[PDB]
């Protein structure tokens, strides 16, 4: 199973304040919202909350060490090992948000959807740095009225390597 990444990044890698994204970005969400389609959400629970809502056409997997988590149109697992569980037959996954998840799906991760978004902006959350690797595919954002900010696309999958 392909474990992914999918990331709105920043100039200084920033994915969040509070909770929220600092940016406002349909476009990219909606790049976000069909390249995930058919694919299962992995992502924390204070990173769900920030989001609001279950995004439909995939399988919502939410991570948080409370036993006692439930949510309406949405499974949840308390481990790795139990969303490699329940994803064992998924062909891809998506690790989306929240930091800490990140670095729980670090020792595995394959693919890497990162957005950068050109500009520095307030942020308490950050993403975690990384090493290497290699770049497959990358597009430019539409900037428009409703998308104030210019912003890629980058997708990376790991580098092999000539043996000696
Ligand atoms: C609905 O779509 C949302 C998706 C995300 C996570 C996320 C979304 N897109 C990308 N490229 N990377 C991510 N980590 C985060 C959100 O806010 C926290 C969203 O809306 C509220
Ligand atoms: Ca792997």
């Amino acid at each position: 199973m392909i474990v992914s990444f999918m990331v709105a990044m920043d100039e200084n890698r920033v994915i969040g304040k509070d909770n929220n994204l600092p940016w406002r970005l349909p476009s990219e969400l909606q790049y976000v919202k069909k390249t995930t389609m058919g694919h299962p959400l992995i992502m924390g629970r204070k990173n769900y909350e920030a989001i609001g809502r279950p995004l439909p056409g995939r399988r919502n997997i939410i991570v948080t060490r409370n036993e006692g988590y439930h949510v309406e149109g949405c499974e949840v697992a308390h481990s790795v090992e139990e969303v490699f569980e329940l994803c064992k037959n998924e062909e891809e996954i998506f690790i989306f948000g929240g930091a800490q998840i990140y670095d729980l799906f670090l020792p595995y991760v394959d693919k890497l959807y990162i957005t950068k978004i050109h500009h520095a902006f307030e942020g308490d959350t950050f993403f975690p740095e990384m090493d290497n690797w290699k770049e497959v595919f990358v597009e430019k954002g539409l900037t428009d009225e409703k998308n104030p900010y210019t912003y890629y696309y980058h997708v990376y999958e790991k580098q092999q390597l000539v043996p000696r």
